[PDB]
């Protein structure tokens, strides 16, 4: 019932996500002078050091708020992908996968924790 235990077990999942190969596109906001189609297309750029920044800095409250940014990474590289069979975006897919898997049980706990505060 430890209602702060999430930001360290979020900054643990981040470092494993920084090691999986698959975050390589995601790792650092998409490159404007490498893509055109970017901001054409997508409204609200997100990347995993973006997240871990705001992490760090106390910017997020709880980790549903993690979660939605995570999550809008993804949908950002669904949304430009110009194929479903993309290079890019078939690693979106299993670290999407990875990343559920994974924040399932900081979800819970969090929830958990703050139910039990205020029972
Ligand atoms: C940091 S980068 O060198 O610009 N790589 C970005 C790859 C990418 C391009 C479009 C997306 F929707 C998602 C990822």
């Amino acid at each position: 019932y430890d209602i702060q235990a999430w930001k360290k077990q979020c900054e643990e999942l981040l470092n494993l996500i920084f090691q999986c190969e698959d975050s390589e596109p995601f790792r650092q906001p998409v490159d404007l002078l490498e893509y055109p189609d970017y901001r054409d297309i997508i409204d609200t750029p997100m990347d995993f050091a973006t997240v871990r920044e705001t992490l760090e800095a106390g910017n997020y409250e709880s980790p549903m708020e993690l979660c939605k940014d995570v999550r809008l990474i993804f949908s950002n590289s669904k949304a430009y992908t110009p194929s479903k069979r993309s290079r890019i975006y078939s690693m979106s897919l299993r670290l999407s996968a990875f990343f559920e898997e994974h924040i399932s049980s900081v979800l819970s706990d969090y929830k958990s924790a703050l139910r039990f505060h205020k029972r």
